């Protein structure tokens, strides 16, 4: 994974989202709510969060399929906004339905390798982190927001270690949100700094939480 080339993971799982509701009359309303594309560099921790506002869906059917194409369009748009030296060499999609849309949208980038993955990388778990959930829910138009999902970790640990820690966090949040959040608050004094995503923990605290997160996923 960590060679000498820029790699992005692309997750489209959360682009088309709805809430469903049984009306007093007994019919089902399906109302789209804002979604997001997660585009993630595992070496640097850089996350490009493309917020997808509900206005993009129109007198449109099959929004689930259309969402894959909108994702591809947005990934290509991002690539075109970046200098060549910042463009990815490889794009790894978390769902196989993204392969063909991306192939078609990146024809002008013949050197980019597009591939699928069997990895469990639930960026959907970020929707359960207030910082992301609220930002997405409250958006009134599309926008892209940059985040550093590794906070200050890279000052003292490797990219490999940071990536593993992040995946454990996301997967644990995915499988049992309540228990994961307890695990990530090991002390009464535990805080998350305003510009950070994750709690400020000592090295010893991280060791224990990483084991506990892993155990939670196995359970």
């Amino acid at each position: 994974l960590f060679s000498n080339q820029i790699i992005w993971f692309v997750d489209d799982t959360n682009v088309y989202r709805v809430t469903i509701h049984k009306t007093f009359e007994g019919n089902l309303t399906t109302k789209p709510i804002n979604g997001a594309i997660f585009i993630f560099n595992p070496r640097t921790g850089q996350l490009f969060l493309k917020i997808i506002h509900t206005s993009v869906w129109a007198g449109q059917k099959r929004l689930g399929q259309l969402a894959k194409w909108k994702t591809a369009e947005e990934v290509a748009a991002l690539i075109r906004s970046l200098p060549v030296e910042e463009q990815p060499k490889q794009i790894i999609v978390t769902r196989k339905g993204m392969l063909d849309p991306l192939e078609v949208h990146l024809l002008d980038f013949p050197n980019i390798v597009i591939k699928g993955s069997e990895l469990q990388l639930p960026f959907q778990a970020c929707l359960k982190v207030e910082k992301f959930g609220d930002l997405i829910l409250k958006a009134t138009e599309p926008q892209m927001v940059l985040f550093n999902l590794y906070d200050d970790w890279l000052k003292t640990i490797s990219s490999y270690t940071a990536f593993s820690r992040l995946i454990l966090i996301l997967r644990a949040l995915h499988v049992n949100n309540d228990r994961a959040k307890v695990i990530l608050k090991p002390d009464k004094t535990t805080i998350t700094e305003p510009h950070h995503i994750w709690p400020t923990l000592t090295d010893e605290e991280w060791i224990k939480v990483e084991v506990q997160l892993k155990d939670l996923i196995l359970a």
